[PDB]
């Protein structure tokens, strides 16, 4: 076992493809989002699976997502819980 690879670059051919329907996105149709190459139309929110522009969308992990989402998700307030901690350890 010889390997040395490891995330998504080095489209095995020579061009680019959709990060979403993993299609062959031609130079007419590549609409760059988040650097990867997305379809005008793919591109939508991964939770309503709307249309959106370069302005609308919003990436997180790498998931698209709309503002109303993405905020309705990502933004928030002061809330935690007194799970995180840590503790030495004879070693
Ligand atoms: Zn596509
Ligand atoms: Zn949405």
């Amino acid at each position: 076992g010889s390997s040395g690879s490891s995330g998504m670059k080095f489209q095995a051919p020579a061009r680019e493809t959709c990060v979403e329907c993993q299609k062959t996105v031609y130079p007419m149709e590549r609409l760059l989002a988040n650097q990867q190459v997305f379809h005008i139309s793919c591109f939508r929110c991964s939770y309503c699976n709307n249309k959106l522009s370069l302005g609308t969308y919003a990436s997180l992990h790498g998931r698209i997502y709309c503002k109303p989402h993405f905020n309705q998700l990502f933004k928030s307030k002061g809330n935690y819980d007194e799970g995180f901690g840590s503790g030495p350890s004879s070693g």
